[PDB]
C-alpha cells in the first residue's frame, strides 16, 4: 500500500502514535517517509544479511523472525511478513515497543538524520487529523 502523507498520519494517531513516548506524530510522520517512503511493503538487507522490513523498515535482526537472519532474535514474536500488510498495525505494535529500548527513535538511522532536530510537525500539517 503506498500512503500519502496525511493518510498515514491519521492511521498513525488512530492507533496512538502522536506522543507515544513523548514523540509526536510528526516524528512517526517523517522517519516512515525516510525509512520507506510510506511504502509499507518496502523491504531493504541488510549489509550483515537482516532485512528492514514495512513502513518503520523494521530490522530482522532483533525485531521479527524472517528464518533467513543470522544472529537474529525475533523480539516483536512475530514473522516479519506481518510488517508488510496494508494494515499498519503489525508495524505500530513492533515499534511501540523498539521505541521503549531506551533508544527511543533513535532505533530508526533515518529519524536519527532526518527528523531529529527538525520542525517535525511540518509533515502532519494541512492534514485533516
Ligand atoms: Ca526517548
Amino acid at each position: 500500500k503506498v500512503f500519502g502523507r496525511c493518510e498515514l498520519a491519521a492511521a498513525m494517531k488512530r492507533h496512538g502514535l502522536d506522543n507515544y513516548r513523548g514523540y509526536s506524530l510528526g516524528n512517526w510522520v517523517c522517519a516512515a517517509k525516510f525509512e520507506s517512503n510510506f511504502n509499507t511493503q518496502a523491504t531493504n538487507r541488510n549489509t550483515d544479511g537482516s532485512t528492514d522490513y514495512g513502513i518503520l523498515q523494521i530490522n530482522s535482526r532483533w525485531w521479527c523472525n524472517d528464518g533467513r537472519t543470522p544472529g537474529s532474535r525475533n523480539l516483536c514474536n512475530i514473522p516479519c511478513s506481518a510488517l508488510l500488510s496494508s494494515d499498519i498495525t503489525a508495524s505500530v505494535n513492533c515499534a511501540k515497543k523498539i521505541v521503549s529500548d531506551g533508544n527511543g527513535m533513535n532505533a530508526w538511522v533515518a529519524w536519527r538524520n532526518r527528523c531529529k532536530g527538525t520542525d517535525v510537525q511540518a509533515w502532519i500539517r494541512g492534514c485533516r487529523l
